């Protein structure tokens, strides 16, 4: 059975990132550590100052210091910040709202990085999240269209709906574009990541996990016996 | 019976929030994981430092990371303070004073936002708290009546005195109205918690919970086997 | 026997507070939170950083998250200042040396905010303490007749003297206004709250208590089984 | 036996001073604490910060929560530094270099603020200390004289050689004066303050102890016990 | 059997550095103390804050403190940034990408410093490594070919894939300018270090250690003992 | 047989100094307690933070507190850096680069100060250290010749040297100067205390010692039983 890739998140937030172990506080490669220590391979790390910052030596102590591959979101928003990023070393890199705003500048970003670029989805069912004064999130298929036409390599899909994961959307995902695509979201349980391997031989690659991981659910080396090791 | 729901308190004050275990600070996620931990559906943050900032990724590391629902309130007072908390994808938020004394800007808000806007009244028996040297806390019915005529879809009721829960006020908003209603203040024991419940049926939506948490006067758990486990 | 309220010390100092279990600092939260659990009504907060500060969120916290109620001093000497207290939701203010240095404020505070207000007196015997190159401590009976004239609702006194409490003056304050008096100082044991609690039919309300607390010659619960438990 | 009143050292440093148990470090007030939790009259403090500062709020915690009193020196050295000194409260300030620098000035302080006022004298021998590149320490008995035309109320005489009391110095200042004079320096034991307390009824009023303290030669308590106990 | 050294790494990042005993922070020299302790001779120091920093006072009490040799690199880009490293004392330097972005400025420093200046190359098997909007990483054995030229004594070749050590690329380096090679990455087992160890007739001088110490995959006196013992 | 004078080095660094007990930080004060504790005469305090800072507070505090005499160093480079130095009260201080560029200066320093100023010297072999773009180390026995010419009361010579004692070189500047001469480095065992030690009755009067108590070779009442007890 093909392997569902696991990235655990890791959450910088005011220059210091939660470990779970109880939960303690320290650096981004401490946390990573700790689940590289697991049996990770990769983490999703999101700089949360930066999205909402100036981690950049924090990010380079993970790249440079651990096996685990690191892909890094939060504000990666334009030429500097994205250059910036990739200059940390990082395996990948995930753009978000600005990707999807700014088609013509996501475009000449995969021109120029390939795989290095990811593009994540914020969605509630099939609809892009966000609602401004004046803004909407914009059509999901259309918005899909565009990183199609862009040549886009992989999409992170996050359902961030409170109220299983969405086999449906990632079935269509994967068969609109034949790129991966990586889950986050809809994880309560051992059973979903076993519903998300399912899915490996259609295209799905991986999952982000860290809700479930907090909330007590599974531990990373259970998600991982789970998931599959390589 | 009809479940009545808790929303834990979280405060973040000085870029942190204590955890009620004996007491302990830490990051806003830890208090309210806390809370997940003991089986709480929703959080209501309160950012102390916005209302009298720069809480965002602290508050968005909370909804990211967590299952549990935020209710966000503190400084959510114009066009900029209303749309970057809404931006940090909380489930919902409370106005509060300008959404009183700024009636319109109360209207346009609900208007674009619909059921993600709660507005908060501290109250003092029916009388809306607040006494400055100009100003002094309007005519609750007054007030209700303006928000009434907005559409606004729910009420936050916090009972400020110190000198059980009011049932008659509870039960006139949620019959003038016909809006749920979430109270706050006047549990001293579980026992407010039934009383609470037995108003479910009527309207009242909820209950924020925190100073008889920290009184000692009930944990957690017990209250949600109190107020009902859905 | 009527009872003589107590009102434990917090000292807002850096932004934290000393907190008497040996001693530890923490919150300001956490300080008067001691002083909840152990019974108490009111805690006597001065804001020093204020005095000689942005505490407003702390201060804001205690009052939230707590049932003791807040009697408020430190810095409170202007408008803006006032004002900005009153809005923390406070129980009850004391103003001190602008509310003597400026009758007229004083005045104008007290006809506006009432039974909020109360007015600190340090002293010396019955000397008004403070020594300046150019000013000097007024004359307390002078100065008592000027707040009696503005309506004072309340006075503070408390003796600063190093070198048991000052029944004679208490009783003379009580009888020259008929308000109540609250007590600091003068209090080495339990037999000194002992004889401020006969002073309670004579319009003595309560005692501000610390020194003995730090000193170790009483506990809080030790204090209130002697103060009286209502 | 006239007692020999005993003033053990509290150094702010960093809005910090060291408490002696091992050492540790937390605020002026837990210092100062430990000293009246061994039976301490006095503490003399001293405002490094202000010296070489804001700790007014962290001194004000000191004079307002303790029975100790304080002889609080460091950068008291102009009008303004002084008058705020003074007006934390503090029993007592000791002025050094400016005292000596700027006769006038210190004449006008003693003027103003009576015993409130000491000044402080460190000496090697009979040679006052300080070396600049083109100032030098005076003729101590010259300064003493400027002092006593002034009425100096008291004395503070710090022995800062490294290469016990000096009796025949204090003797001269004593019979000079008629004042009281504090010792410090030059105690390695507690037969040092035997020495010291035999001068008792010549006028040396007391010793500050610090340096004994933090050498392991004695405890506070064993010191008072030596010293005399009120 | 010729040694290879070994260059533990430690990173200095936010001012502070990790150190391995579990992990735990602390300052630079704790951490090459550390090592130190292990009966390390060399440390490969990272000053990460420079790199993406005010760490010379950090460094230099590594360099007077301790006998291990200090090989510091991150951002050593200019005249100024290098000349405050040296004046550092350090036992080596490391230039990374300027060196090869300004041939020129690295022909200077070499001619200037001698053998103080090693030259770091990252690399993808044999691809430089660095890729931004404009630029690109540079032919391997054209940069190569530019530092032979300006008589560079010594070259730090660092592996950065993450997809056992390139022996014949280090090979290659060695044969081409018969200067010492130290390696870095492809580390995962003790048996890597055998297989560096055979190089050390050929030219390889040290291997820098860190991932595989994260990782647990041996410690560092294992590593020696393997490595080879002076 | 004359005793060896220790002097335990104290480094302050970013306002704090390591303290060898394994290591913790805390204030230089505490790390020269630790010292005096172990039975030092002298302490070697070197401020990095100067060198490379406002320690001014942290430095009188040792002083004041301690009867343990500081030899400061460390960015003592001009005027005002040098008469602060001295205000502190410090025992000796050292000037180091500038005392060697700035030849008349020093010359004045020594005219006015005279036992107080000390002049390190750092040395490999008998080659002054230091190598910047246009500037080189000196020729040291010209050096030492313009400072026996200035007078210059006591020398510090630190071998720098990571490739025991160098007694030849500490024979020769003993014999051209007539002035006592403190070495540091080149210590790894009692045994070159011993060495040291035979040197006293030709005038190498104490040995700053550091990196044998880090690297554990010896602790100080072991160093101080060889060197000599008074
Ligand atoms: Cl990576
Ligand atoms: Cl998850
Ligand atoms: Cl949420
Ligand atoms: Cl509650
Ligand atoms: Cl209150
Ligand atoms: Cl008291
Ligand atoms: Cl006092
Ligand atoms: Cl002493
Ligand atoms: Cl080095
Ligand atoms: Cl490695
Ligand atoms: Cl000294
Ligand atoms: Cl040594």
């Amino acid at each position: 059975q093909s392997v569902l890739e696991l990235l655990p998140a890791v959450d910088i937030v005011d220059g210091q990132a939660v470990r779970l172990l109880e939960t303690s506080y320290g650096t981004p490669l401490e946390a990573a550590l700790n689940w590289q220590n697991d049996g990770a391979e990769w983490v999703h790390m999101v700089d949360l100052d930066a999205a909402f910052g100036n981690n950049a030596a924090l990010i380079s102590d993970v790249v440079s210091q651990l096996n685990v591959k690191v892909e890094l979101s939060g504000g990666l928003r334009d030429d500097e910040s994205l250059e910036r990023a990739l200059e940390l070393g990082v395996a990948r890199v995930n753009l978000g709202t600005a990707a999807l705003e700014n088609p013509e500048w996501t475009r000449k970003a995969i021109d120029r990085f390939g795989d290095k670029i990811a593009v994540g989805l914020d969605v509630r069912g099939t609809t892009l999240a966000g609602r401004g004064w004046t803004k909407e999130g914009g059509d999901l298929w259309e918005v899909l269209a565009r990183l199609e036409d862009a040549g886009c390599a992989r999409y992170v899909v996050t359902d961030v709906t409170k109220d299983g994961p969405n086999v449906e959307l990632l079935r269509q995902m994967v068969e609109k574009t034949g790129k991966p695509v990586v889950a986050s979201g809809g994880i309560s349980s051992l059973e979903d990541l076993r519903v998300l391997r399912e899915l490996v031989p259609l295209g799905v690659e991986g999952a982000i996990v860290g809700k479930a991981l907090y909330a007590g659910a599974f531990t990373l080396p259970e998600a991982l016996d789970v998931a599959g090791r390589r």
